[PDB]
């Protein structure tokens, strides 16, 4: 139109895009800033990123781009691409992208009284602290740091204004608590300009059914099947095999995890402790599995058993536990050789008869481990997972 | 030519890439916005993003970009780079691509009556939700979201043309249901305008025969398989091994079907269930084998028969089963050895009869656990798969 | 130079790079397109993207850019850089790429007669099918499609010329067969006006060298290493061990097969097939294993053998296979315990050869199929393996 | 204001940015470099490539942007971009990145007396090498060599400011020791004149509790637990399947460190000597192991022990270990019967004597290795770890 | 200054940066090219690329960039920034980068007499064919290939100087041989022009200590570990796994071989044909075994030894291994009754006879086999490990 061919003919005349649109030099210039999220892309806790959808916003006051409506009918706004018109450099200072401003540069809306408004979008690649003590069972707090990089508190003032997450899509993993902001000021030695600052504190739980149901519960499944070893006949020799399958699952199963996992040696992740129990307990299973083998296997003819071992296993541990304990010339010659028949045999008898104890002793044995195993297993478990802060409302939330 | 020569010189004097062509400046310019779909190159369920091949539709008329034909003989049309012409601002609203402009900018194509056609080709890289509830007998709905960054509906108003498919290539995964557009207009608070936006709903549909053949079958076979350690006879000890190494593969199936999905905490997906099911199936076999294996090796005099079990597994199981039961001083002392010998001979006798009821009772409940296991997962892996809405389409399709 | 600096200064006198040089503007300017073929880089059958290196071959006549030798006696040819001559806009309608023109921007050289010559290099990703239905025996065509983006066929008469291989590096994994192109012309929805474009067609050849001892090999030593279960004795104990961990090592095999491949649902792949049937063998190999150990470990005085399967197993059979089956008063007193004596032992040597027919009768089940899966797995590999088009041309070129 | 849009009208005037702005053209121009570290990002032990946040500090004296504050009140500074004043070239000689300057161009902040201040962001990757003979108890040393390209020591004299870490973040995996830096002049062989270059050294240690729980415990634990193969009874026959099994375990654990560790051949890792020596250690109980079972199931009658043999083994090594080594006609003809009866089981007797002494070598053997084994692979384990230099150091920092 | 001012503002007066700078046109410019090796960044056997890092070095003279001294005292050197003089357009003919051209661009020093440096500095990546049939004591050159793009014999004449590889950082795996250069030139078809260019072939060897420990050590002792398959008595039932589980260590090993390598098909490379051998050798290991375990299981009355048999397995090779083979009425009822039980053990004696007699058959097989076994798998794995060449040159640099 020939009203706006003439008004933008007219506002870039002897226009400098490096000075700060203000009429007067000493007054600072406000600047109001805020943020708008939209979603959560991912939150790398190998590489301690968050990358995250977000639209910024910022807005001004310019002096020199100013207009009276009645002289140009019509026309109300104009547009202004990047270096034709001044704009605040803000920028974030936690950047972990290769390029370290990501913000697609669009137009900038501008008032008929000098207000500009500048809304860019982009991808931000952040790099905040992952805390990793309570995994899974997490709340993590990642801070977005913006601010003018080379203007100071005379130069321009920062003002915050409510971050907005109307347009907020819900992620599938994790559950967004909130982001409050905080306006802050740093003075330096030399003078006394404030230099103000904005700053966003992400704040985001993390569902745990995922992880639950793929990695606690196969997990003390098959830590609970590991038990069957001490249900099983000594006679069927194949004990060891159970345990030592399990134990190679296991370790798969912490090679995994530890795939997932970052390398942080700050503190002892919750599921890596919870692995650590379960690797000495199924290691000490397979210990008192190869000492009961040794017992069942017993050569009759070596040592005698014990006194203390007598009364401890036969006669303590078998009331604990309710258990029973299932206990012419010619002539003369023939007559010694059956004899001998006979007492050789009485004498095999008498040996197979002292076995019988020594196989006892190791059912007892294995009775009382798989016992005293099952409970310390159960033990174990519950104190490790309800150990963790956020686990019962966690739960409630999550698996119901 | 010396025709377009003089044309190309006359059009860009006064001319302003800046202002909206617009004859009256009241009124807004109407632009019309479509879509033509070429390819699907990528869903990607672990990131939440869709790749595709598109190229962009705009046309708007120009008002001063007109010339008469008669003064210009043989020229018809002109064609203008990026940045030399006014452009509409449009950009795709949810974008996962760290630019977040991934057009390449092409000529624009002028009419000699004012006629701009637009259209820039790229890959485009939007994050939509991905459901995976149903996987793999899945269909999904990815919106992409097109309008102008900083013109209102006083200014620009868009209008919506139908997408056009008939350069679509297909895929080898995804099948193209279809895809519908709408055009809305949202309002703003402050004032009484429109604001005109067009949304395309992307639908497809997942191809089940790659899965089909490399997930679900196999499984099938493995599971079924593991119900051999019933027919197996406990005398050659292989039982536990078998029911472990099931348990292994296993394993190792829900590890790679575990890592090709997403952390998602909306619902427990279809295989999910299904590789739980499994698992519960080869545990119960494991424990019941330890259950068998401890029934047949039972010592002779170890206890007695209760009255409960003799009565059931004995008469009442093998009537259900139809399994039949497996069904002169030198001369006295050469009496009393010999005698004590056929007595030793007779109560090794009896003793041995007594095992062969535990090793019956032993095949009896073998029998019986392979039967309930065998109608269980049947029943489990039937149900499960077609609880699944599409699950007879899909069939029908892929596999007929 | 002198010259070369005045002629410089001259041509540009009044010069448009915006316009077509033609010297009539009715009729099209003439544009020679080609192509030079110098490397394949990389084919991705999981992602059907084609990588490549090679050079565009652009060559036009440009009526401005004209000069006469006699009155510039040094210079014969100059070169101009982008942007400030006239060039056609040919780009790639197959461009994989995050950009959808990647080409190098050189220099244009020019005739001391108005003709123009541009050849940009540039590596190139496009998207083309992949059939996999015959892998690793398949032969692949990938197609190029070049077209100019906003010129019609009023205005830019395409033409082609025959693609360069002169300068061709062999790869190492495919052999080159050809590239033929062709011109076609296509009307688009956008506009009513013919768009030609040349598309080249490249295809080649995978060579079976690698993946024929990497994939293939292995899979037949262990297949047939799963046969020798039915050599081993039942008196061991280590026939299911042999079997299952075949599975295992098959399973890992297929699996490592399948994450190399393309997840297509258009056709069930050759080594798919074969890593099928091998699986059917390997689980009816183990399910035969089953029902010899029932066989072997018989329980005597049970259930005698039928009659129809005694005259099968112990004749029919054991003939064809030339099998050889396994073949005062206190007198009194001693008198009857003698007689128990002996009794027991007749009635123990009636039970033990009623065990030996049965283990005879499990040894010919066990050698009859032996033979049977033998035959039957080599035809099924050679049946598959030789189904598959152009396969002895394959082998005779790779091993011969 | 009016007066800062003068004095930028009036800077610019007559200013050419190509030219070193010194009063004095044949004297050199001081710049101050320094650094900010801000965050240690990644040290990729494979790649050899240290990514750091960090923030480059310039600091130099314009000779033309100068002016009085009293004809231009309220400015006091001012701010130019890039490609409008002159800036010295610094640039990262060790680079990494694909593209070799990896920084974000930010404004210049210029004082009323021409003091220049330049504080470009940037994140830098950088090539160091990795010393990996000690993992994971190593300290590295990594350098970041500055300069200008350009610009000799006659034009440009650079000069060196103490590093800044006041702003530095902590790192979970990395703890930092310092950052010195130093000075040097180095000539090169394109030009006959010095070119001063500003170096500076990262030292960081590595914590090492992840590792330490992660791979030297659990490697620790099961290599103990394979020694259990000693205590097993011979009767029993699951000894090879633990040594294997425990051997199976360790060969994955070596894979997953040689996936972690680069390939190099400066010197073996001394994660790489312990798990030589574990794969020895088991190697060679696996040896024993066989040894002992072939001594168990002697057949009597054929190979007599060896006189050395015997007494080696059943003299002194026993007592040594406190073991205890275990241990009318017709009246004719029955006579007969019943010698021969007599005689063949005192033969078996013979023979039963004979095996019980050679089990009896057997389980002293077994004992002997077990002693011997145990303390040799705590020697080898507790020397191999203890090797390492400050390896106290670590462990007392990290866990205690 | 003043001075540099001036001969900035006098230097640039009709300067035309498109022409090429000499006096006369028709003679051509000599352009003098080489070379500055500073780091081998990787060498990625799979893509088959090289990365380097390296600083070009392009020196030429410039007939307008001239001026005297005495006029401008201070300045003795000019430099120019990327757009601003005329530079040759040297690339890298066989780039395999996704831009063609991976170079920083910095400025161009200028001496008084107009010589003029550039240094550009850069990440190559170049594709390079990489033999692997010697893997990995291999030996590999690859070509570097730059050119000028435009200019010809009478334009620009490239010369050489010889490659610099001082300040080159020695890498951790390839060892450097050297950088030889050659200029050459080729004419094309119409006209007598050479086209000269230099390429520069970088000959690198392989430090095969990493590689000897990682690979080849630990397979050579799990092989000779597959050989106590011949040492385990068949009484124990632990053969079969043995060498069933060694087979399996060894699959995996072969799967990270072959991720780690390319899917060339142009050789077979000496570590594939070492692990084929391996994997024959542990298979006709478990053939044996097999067939030994039904030779010692063989029952008393299933046949008779042949002669054959009989005579090179219990005569001939026991001597040549030197072991020794293993070696009233109711008184007649009565006597009847006894002689039918010795008469029972009689056929017992003779049947555990032939038993025994079978197991030394089986005995001996074993021996047998054990001994050639061993000697085969050294004689092939020492034929295959030194028929590599400069395997000794390799052995010598790296454990020595
Ligand atoms: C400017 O730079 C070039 C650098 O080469 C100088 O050329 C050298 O001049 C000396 C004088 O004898 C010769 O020995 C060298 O061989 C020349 N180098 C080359 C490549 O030709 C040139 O002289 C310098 N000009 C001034 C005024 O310093
Ligand atoms: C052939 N071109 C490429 C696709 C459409 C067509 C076209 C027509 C007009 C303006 N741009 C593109």
């Amino acid at each position: 139109g020939e009203f706006q061919r003439k008004l933008y003919k007219e506002l870039v005349k002897n226009y400098n895009p490096l000075e700060r649109p203000v009429a007067n030099d000493s007054q600072p210039l406000t600047v109001y800033f805020s943020l708008s999220l939209l979603q959560i892309m991912d939150v790398d806790e190998k590489n301690q990123v968050l990358t995250t959808n977000i639209w910024l916003q910022m807005s001004w006051t310019d002096h020199y781009l100013q207009w009276n409506v009645s002289e140009y009918p019509g026309v109300k706004t104009v547009r202004f691409p990047d270096g034709q018109i001044w704009k605040p450099d803000i920028l974030l200072y936690n950047s972990a992208d290769e390029r370290f401003d990501a913000t697609f540069h669009t137009n900038v809306l501008v008032n008929s009284s000098g207000h500009c408004q500048y809304l860019p979008p982009g991808i931000f690649k952040s790099s905040c602290y992952i805390d990793v003590r309570w995994f899974p069972f997490d709340v993590q707090h990642c801070k977005l740091k913006f601010g003018s990089w080379s203007y100071g508190g005379w130069s321009l003032d920062l003002q915050m204004q409510e971050a907005d997450i109307s347009g907020y899509i819900p992620n599938g993993e994790w559950d967004l608590v909130g982001i409050p902001g905080k306006r802050s000021e740093r003075f330096y030695e030399c003078c006394k300009e404030p230099y103000p600052d904005v700053t966003f504190t992400v704040t985001m739980r993390r569902r745990t059914l995922y992880y639950g149901l793929n990695l606690l519960i196969p997990c003390v499944l098959i830590s609970a099947l590991a038990l069957l070893v001490f249900l099983l006949p000594a006679d069927s020799g194949e004990k060891i095999s159970l345990g030592i399958t399990v134990l190679l699952s296991l370790t798969v199963f912490m090679l995994l995890v530890a795939e997932i996992m970052p390398a942080t040696s700050d503190s002892v992740p919750l599921i890596a402790q919870y692995f650590a129990s379960t690797m000495i307990i199924v290691g000490l299973s397979v210990v008192v599995t190869v000492i009961v083998l040794q017992y069942h296997h017993h050569d009759p003819d070596g040592g005698k058993m014990p006194k203390w071992t007598r009364v401890i296993l036969l006669n303590w541990c078998a009331w604990f536990l309710r258990m029973k304990r299932p206990g012419d010339p010619d002539l003369a010659k023939i007559l010694e050789e059956v004899r001998y028949i006979a007492n050789r045999f009485r004498c095999q008898d008498e040996s197979e008869a002292v076995c019988s104890e020594w196989k006892f002793a190791a059912c007892v044995v294995d009775r009382l481990c798989l016992m005293a195993f099952s409970v310390f297993t159960i033990i174990c478990t519950i104190g490790i997972l309800m150990s963790a802060p956020n686990f019962v409302e966690a739960v409630s939330k999550d698996f119901a």
